[PDB]
C-alpha cells in the first residue's frame, strides 16, 4: 500500500561557458558526452570540438563515456572556456 520510490534521472547542470551564456542543460543519466555536447554546440553556438569540458579542475575529453559513468552532477564547478 503506497511507497513508491521515483527517482529523478534529469539533471540540469549549469554550463557557465565563460566567454557565452550560463545554460542549465537538462540532460539524462543515459546520455553520453558526445550527445550532451552536440546539445551544448546549439546552446552555446561553439562546436562540440571547441568545448572544453572543465569540472573542478579536470578536462572532460570523452566522447565514448556517458554522464552516469562519469557522474557529473551540478554540484560541481561545471565551466567551459571556448578555445579559439
Amino acid at each position: 500500500m503506497g511507497h513508491h520510490h521515483h527517482h529523478h534521472s534529469h539533471m540540469k547542470f549549469l554550463v557557465e561557458n565563460l566567454n557565452g551564456s550560463s545554460f542549465e542543460l537538462e540532460v539524462d543519466y543515459r546520455d553520453t558526452l558526445l550527445v550532451v555536447k552536440q546539445k551544448i554546440e546549439r546552446s552555446q553556438h561553439i562546436p562540440v570540438s571547441k568545448q572544453t569540458l572543465i569540472v573542478d579542475g579536470i578536462v572532460i575529453l570523452r566522447e565514448d563515456l556517458t554522464v552516469e559513468q562519469c557522474q557529473i552532477v551540478p554540484t560541481s564547478d561545471i565551466q567551459l572556456e571556448v578555445s579559439s
